């Protein structure tokens, strides 16, 4: 038993190293310590000091340098006894304080132990390096073990969810939180791997396909951002489905909010979606020929950030992986080819150069890019050109051709690319889901991997929707961990004295998505269907409604085009530029007519399938992006509310994507804003386990002298409470 064998990889990689003679000595010391701030300005940088004296209300301690300091016992952050250093469950700590919590995570991190329990949920600190803890052998160990019998691991939280599914015959969810680059997506992948393994029908196809969906989605939905070289630029809710038996019956992926604008624009040093680089790199010369491709430097859509490659990554090699995945998922050779033609057409489109013509309306002097694109997409070039520069619209009922200028024509070509891309993405997912749909699921374990909280020099509409989503997910944790928990206690009249954990994202949530009074999204929507609205009228309106009126909102004095929102993770300044267009998400209809006529089977679907091509209508207008997403999100949350949730809090160690470099301020801000300590305090202070008397009696009347057919209901009364319908236990 590797679990017992100090020589096992399990022991080696998942357990705290045996401390030494000396350590033993320090461990038995009678000395007492405190965590303190050598510099009170830097409240997150602590030192260890020996408590030398004490009064009824204070502690006197020595500082590093050796000097002595005094503190109210009240404000003291006592250091836990060293035997606690590296503890698997921080709820065991005697002293629950910031520096102590960070310390324990630091101890574990320093020996490559990235997983640590915080009471009922898991904390995962990104290592920024490979740790061999995810092998089959590793998986095998977790298999069916109680959380308590094994070390903290994403596999273990996965097993528990799985057991709870089968035990309670209830659906579950694995909610993995974190800011951008925290490790949500790596963890998610581990969750899937585990489930596939432990509930996989052995004798691995459905299962491998489930697995294989991954690289396809990431090649098309991930990109290098300044915070993450493999940033998920869309969110996903993966439903792992199981039959009555507990075997994996299927899976389903729901995608959210693809950052379509990345296809046409990328900030300095970032990348466009990986796929673009994989194709250019992994394409054959025969393919490169037929697609009229060159290197990324030859394309405006890939040659503006200053970055075409990611250290340690081989686009050409990933291309092969993407392709095999498509192969395993089942995409036909023809399908794949159309897929690449679409990518290639996008690239050429991007190369179209509009020029001012006669007067205002634009002209296209060189048709190379235009012809190349038309040729790969299987659409008519003149038709496409007219659709770009002179699209037709109704003026009342009259039909008028517009004559767009250089700026509008480019924006339109951009809009066409974005729709091509977003719809291709949706098609890839739908294609994947259809392959994976083969059973009327008895249960599911849903894994949520969203784009996490992010802040850039320029935060736009995409950032707002992302951060809003992260704010809602945090609220869901708050709700679950504290709101609902206490209500049960209070409900069951167990004499719980309500505690205010001080964590509440409601006000921020409301500021954003409130109806009445209207929040930011409501106002954006109103202005969005207002004929004379401009980004300027929009911002003015936001300010008029929230400036000096909403606590979570700020109208900055240093800018006229930005507004600030105070999220759980920090305040973010948003630039209003393009918001109406972004919310409206327009696309000239003549563009769509051009594409519905494509000789390409895939292109056709993107434009002809109402599942992909159709826009929903809200009265006299089509639905906006905001309303639409707000709705998707609300629906997600409702679904989650029907599951038994398990939280994984991913923690980023620093902002450099470096291993072995745990930054205290970095980590502490996350622990603070995620509600980690409060969450530990609740686990401690309260009563996790509870059972209705009758299901308790019925279940086991056997330990009894007691019938099977409440009050009657030895074991110690310290760890138990008597509720009004159930009894509670620790
Ligand atoms: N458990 C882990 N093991 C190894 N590397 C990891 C782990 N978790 C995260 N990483 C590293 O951090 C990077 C960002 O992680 P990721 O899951 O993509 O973040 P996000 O939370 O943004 O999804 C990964 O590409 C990988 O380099
Ligand atoms: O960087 V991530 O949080 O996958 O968008
Ligand atoms: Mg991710």
């Amino acid at each position: 038993n590797p679990i017992h064998d100090r020589t096992s990889d399990y022991h080696k990689y998942l357990k705290v190293k045996q401390g030494d003679s000396d350590l033993f000595k320090l461990t038995v010391s009678d000395k007492r310590y405190i965590w303190y701030n050598p510099d009170p300005d830097e409240r997150d940088s602590y030192e260890c000091g020996e408590i030398v004296s004490e009064t009824s209300d204070s502690f006197t301690f020595k500082t590093v340098d050796g000097q002595d300091r005094q503190v109210k016992k009240d404000d003291a952050n006592q250091r836990n006894p060293i035997k606690f250093d590296g503890v698997e469950d921080m709820s065991e700590l005697s002293y629950l304080n910031e520096p102590a919590v960070f310390h324990n995570l630091r101890v574990r991190y320093n020996q490559d132990l990235i997983y640590t329990y915080s009471g009922l949920f898991l904390v995962a600190v990104n290592p920024f390096k490979r740790i061999p803890i995810y092998t089959q052998e590793m998986v095998d160990i977790f298999k069916g073990r109680r959380r308590n019998e094994v070390a903290p691991h994403i596999f273990a939280i996965s097993d528990v969810a799985y057991r709870s599914m089968l035990d309670d015959r209830q659906n579950q969810s694995l909610l993995i939180t974190g800011e951008s680059g925290a490790g949500k997506t790596e963890n998610t992948k581990k969750v899937i791997q585990y489930l596939a393994s432990v509930a996989g029908r052995n004798q691995g196809v459905l299962e491998q396909q489930i697995l294989q969906a991954n690289p396809i989605l990431e090649a098309f939905g991930n990109a290098k951002t300044t915070r993450n070289n493999n940033s998920s630029r869309f969110g996903k809710f993966i439903e792992i489905q199981f039959n009555n038996a507990g075997f994996i019956s299927g899976a389903s992926i729901q995608s959210y909010l693809l950052e379509k604008s990345r296809v046409v624009f990328q900030s300095e040093t970032e990348r466009n979606y990986h796929i673009f680089y994989q194709l250019l790199a992994g394409a054959t010369a025969e393919e490169k020929k037929a697609l009229h491709l060159a290197g990324p430097e030859s394309f405006n859509y890939l040659n503006q950030s200053g970055c075409v490659d990611i250290k340690g990554v081989s686009d050409e090699d990933e291309f092969k992986i993407t392709r095999q995945a498509m192969d395993i998922v089942g995409f036909s050779q023809e399908e794949q080819m159309s897929i690449f033609k679409i990518i290639a057409g996008i690239l050429h489109l991007g190369n179209i150069k509009f020029e001012k013509g006669a007067g205002e309306g634009a002209v296209l002097k060189d048709k190379t890019a235009l012809n190349a694109a038309s040729t790969v997409f299987g659409v008519n070039p003149s038709v496409l050109e007219k659709a770009l520069m002179e699209p037709r619209i109704l003026a009342g009922r009259d039909l008028v051709a517009q004559h767009l200028n250089v700026e509008k024509s480019s924006s339109s070509r951009d809009a066409l690319v974005k729709a091509l891309y977003g719809r291709l993405f949706l098609w890839l997912v739908k294609k994947i889901n259809n392959v994976l749909c083969s059973e009327r699921a008895a249960y599911f374990i849903g894994v949520l991997d969203i784009s996490g909280f992010e802040i850039f020099k320029v935060n736009s509409f995409e950032q707002l929707c992302i951060n809003y989503t992260n704010e809602k997910l945090q609220q869901f944790f708050n709700h679950h961990m504290f709101k609902v928990e206490q209500e049960e206690y209070l409900k069951e009249k167990i004499n719980w004295t309500f505690i205010d954990f001080g964590l509440d994202s409601q006000a921020t949530i409301d500021l954003i998505d409130g109806r009445q009074p209207p929040g930011i999204l409501a106002l954006l929507d109103e202005q969005s269907v207002f004929p004379n609205a401009t980004d300027n009228t929009l911002i003015t309106k936001l300010h008029s409604h929230f400036s000096k009126k909403n606590a979570k909102y700020e109208e900055p004095r240093f800018s006229k085009t930005e507004f600030g929102v105070t999220h759980y993770a920090g305040q973010v300044m948003y630039e209003i530029q393009d918001w109406l267009e972004k919310n409206k998400d327009p696309l000239q209809q003549d563009l769509e007519l051009c594409f519905k006529d494509s000789s390409d089977n895939v292109v056709t679907k993107l434009f002809n399938d109402p599942n992909i091509a159709s826009r929903a209508k809200k009265g006299a207008n089509f639905i906006t992006v905001a309303a639409q997403y707000k709705e998707q999100l609300a629906s997600l949350m409702a679904t989650l509310e029907t599951t038994n949730p398990h939280f994984v809090r991913c923690i980023i160690p620093n902002n450099k994507q470096l291993p072995a470099k745990l930054e205290d301020k970095v980590v502490l801000d996350q622990l603070r804003c995620n509600g980690v300590l409060e969450g530990i305090r609740i686990t401690r202070k309260g009563f996790p386990n509870r059972i209705i008397y009758a299901d308790f009696v019925k279940r086991y009347y056997l330990l009894a002298p007691v019938p099977r057919d409440q009050k009657a209901t030895n074991i110690d009364p310290e760890q138990y409470r008597f509720g009004i319908t159930k009894i509670f236990f620790r």
